[PDB]
């Protein structure tokens, strides 16, 4: 059964709840983002209306294949009416068009939702500085404080300065880049124009970036490998052994594959720099394991929850056992206490 924190009391709303069924007593389905737990459910026979980002729909309706007549996609940053209740959707700064929903309740309550989000400075000066908000509906994937992890801007330095090495002191060295979902985009973009190509990829990961909005992306992507020295796969094949497998596939073009799995967090965020960082080596494969995180860290949740000073938390991730539960509300009150809401 549809879960509580799923539910926007109130409202006929629902959020991210697509695998139930018809859900008693909702009249409109919002989906923050094109991530498959999210949208777990959806497919082309679905026929209630769905709110969503612009980008959203795009991969609603070419990679599901939902019917246009159900999809009601909405601009950021405007005040919108969705059967009579005043939403607005903001940018949760997690894969492309993945969006937060504020609802303005008629009895004058207020409720942000996250839905996924990497919590950043500048959502203090959005719309939600405007006014109060009296319930956070909370993506708390890494509400721990072992969880710490560096800037994207310096992930992404990183994995520039390293590709670029490789590359200038062995031109006939192939990067690839592991992939499995949206998000994460400006790993494999970023290494394309240090070194001049577009990046190559599956039909159906080029179909994928295709929906998203990029600006210039027929200048940046392409499905002809050939031509391209930054190459895409399937995240499961970043391997020794499916590296290799591939290898042979470009015939003989390329003696080297330097190849990049951008994990989340991993145990060696503990201990281990950025600067500091090393691969697994066998022969002329290496593979780099780089910490670009979509969701935030402990400090920046803490951050923007002392911040926005909620008066009720509900965690949407982490919630299936009672110790995570009970970890997290000591955090909650930890961080009520020292802020003074
Ligand atoms: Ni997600």
């Amino acid at each position: 059964t549809c879960p509580f924190y799923k539910k926007i009391p109130g409202t006929g709303f629902t959020v991210d709840a697509f695998q139930y069924g018809v859900v008693e007593g909702c009249t409109a389905y919002f989906l923050t983002h094109f991530h498959s737990d999210h949208y777990a459910g959806l497919s082309k026979h679905f026929t209630f209306p769905v709110y969503c980002s612009e980008i959203t729909g795009n991969l609603l309706k070419n990679k599901l294949h939902v019917q246009e007549q159900y999809i009601h996609p909405l601009p950021l940053d405007t005040e919108c009416i969705v059967n009579g209740v005043k939403v607005v959707l903001l940018d949760a700064n997690h894969c492309p068009g993945a969006v937060m929903i504020l609802f303005y309740l008629p009895n004058g309550t207020v409720i942000l939702h996250t839905g996924d989000f990497r919590a950043d400075p500048s959502m203090e000066r959005s719309l939600l500085a405007d006014q109060k908000v009296h319930m956070l509906y909370l993506d708390t994937t890494y509400c721990s404080p072992e969880y710490t992890f560096p800037s994207q801007q310096e992930v992404i330095r990183f994995a520039i300065n390293t590709a670029f090495e490789a590359v200038t002191l062995n031109p006939h060295a192939l990067v690839v880049c592991g992939t499995y979902s949206i998000g994460k985009e400006k790993v494999f973009l970023a290494i394309a124009d240090v070194l001049g190509s577009k990046v190559g990829m599956s039909q159906e990961k080029y179909k994928t970036l295709q929906c998203l909005n990029i600006p210039e992306i027929n200048s940046l992507i392409t499905t002809d490998m050939c031509s391209s020295l930054v190459h895409l796969l399937p995240m499961m094949q970043i391997n020794f052994k499916g590296l290799q497998s591939h290898l042979k596939k470009c015939g003989g073009k390329y003696n080297q594959i330097l190849a990049f799995r951008p994990t989340g967090w991993t145990h060696s965020n503990k201990f281990t720099r950025i600067a500091d960082v090393i691969p697994q080596t066998k022969g002329n494969i290496s593979i780099y394991g780089i910490p670009y995180s979509e969701h935030s860290s402990y400090l920046e949740m803490k951050r923007f929850v002392q911040w926005l000073k909620p008066q009720k938390i509900i965690p949407t991730v982490n919630v299936g056992t009672w110790k995570s539960r009970s970890t997290m509300e000591k955090y909650f009150r930890e961080w009520k206490l020292e802020a003074g809401y």
